[PDB]
């Protein structure tokens, strides 16, 4: 049992089956339509769900099937895509991601928490092409409509019965190493729109961040130190445990995602001694563990979460 991510987390995207594969392409192929693919994608998330239940897994997602960032965006109100154009001032109203949640939320059922996943709002600010022109001349305007946009779809999406959304951010391991564009500047810009995003959070709403590549050394600082997030998915390698935990909140809980989730190569000695190092750092009362991504062998997915399932259970639970 737990709240907040669970000692046995995951990211959530899962592989797409051939249900969903031989779809998608009649609908781009022109032989199946909008409104007829979503069946299909209904009957294929439906069976990932109760394929996450049958693993252990107490968080369910709906495999971002439907394909969870770029759409998400482009629809949001001043944004559409061409990337992603900002063209006019930013704002939600209407999402087609609220039905989608209300959909997995009725499949997940009252025995386990439906997981929402959607890209992090400073995913907007680096990837997308500022065209309007009052954010173009200022902005501090883009950044404050963009949060209101988050607080306003976070709202909505509560609202739909969401208590676990995720914030999948991949912006941050640019600025990890090589490189410049803006250094040293962006962790601000963003720290500060995330906290602001996420300002209007309910009290039994968890918000977990995925910051993928990954918690380097730079980006550390603001991240568990300043960012006002409950949990973090983290990935590691297996060649490395980095006492950049600034994590001084005894309920910020940083999920380690040491299980591969690309490969099939896998030590378990490895993988306790890793969490034991890092429960040195930071006490293992608040750390989970995951695989490193989101799935994204289906016969090897499932049972890598299995994998994941029971290591939590010999690891958490005293």
């Amino acid at each position: 049992n737990q709240v907040a991510p669970f000692y046995a987390d995951h990211v959530g995207s899962i592989l797409r089956t051939k249900g969903i594969k031989d779809a998608r392409e009649k609908f781009q192929s022109g032989e199946i339509t909008a409104l007829e693919l979503r069946k299909i994608e209904n009957t294929e998330i439906k069976y990932i769900v109760e394929k996450q239940k049958e693993v252990g897994l107490k968080s369910i997602t709906d495999g971002e099937f439907r394909r969870w960032h770029f759409d998400f965006l482009e629809n949001l109100d001043g944004v559409e895509g061409y990337s992603v154009k900002i063209t006019g001032p930013i704002d939600f109203t209407t999402h087609p991601f609220i039905e989608d949640f209300i959909f997995l939320k009725e499949a997940v059922g009252d025995n386990h928490v439906a997981k929402q996943t959607i890209p992090s709002p400073a995913m907007l600010h680096y990837r997308g092409d500022i065209e309007y022109q009052p954010y173009l001349d200022d902005a501090e305007k883009f950044a404050n409509d963009l949060a209101t946009a988050y607080q306003k779809a976070i709202q909505a999406f509560y609202d739909a019965g969401c208590r676990y959304l995720q914030l999948d951010d991949t912006s941050w391991s640019y600025l990890c190493s090589d490189e410049g564009f803006d250094p040293e500047t962006l962790q601000e810009t963003y720290k500060n729109l995330i906290n602001e995003a996420i300002k209007h959070k309910p009290a039994d709403m968890v918000i977990t961040m995925h910051i993928c590549r990954g918690g380097y050394g730079p980006v550390a600082e603001t991240l568990f130190g300043k960012l006002n997030i409950d949990g973090f998915f983290l990935e590691y390698d297996n060649e490395r445990f980095a006492p950049l935990k600034y994590v001084t909140r005894p309920d910020l809980k940083i999920v380690l995602g040491l299980i591969t989730s690309k490969t099939g190569e896998e030590d378990e000695a490895a993988i306790k001694a890793r969490i034991e190092e890092a429960s040195e750092i930071v006490p293992l009362s608040q750390l989970r563990l995951s695989p490193q991504c989101g799935f994204a062998t289906e016969e090897e997915q499932w049972d890598k979460l299995r994998y994941v399932v029971r290591l939590a259970n010999d690891i958490w639970g005293e």
